């Protein structure tokens, strides 16, 4: 993340693929699906 709104709130659990964080756990699991689908990133190599 670059820069959101919450600043001084800590969340039960965090994502460290970016570093989202959630209140629940399933809220979060699913924040990670979608680091997936995207995951195969390269149009092209210039
Ligand atoms: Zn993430």
């Amino acid at each position: 993340g670059s820069s959101g709104s919450s600043g001084s709130g800590e969340r039960p659990f965090k994502c460290n693929e970016c570093g989202k964080g959630f209140g629940r756990r399933s809220h979060l699991a699913g924040h990670l699906r979608l680091h997936s689908r995207e995951k195969s990133s390269g149009p092209s190599s210039g």
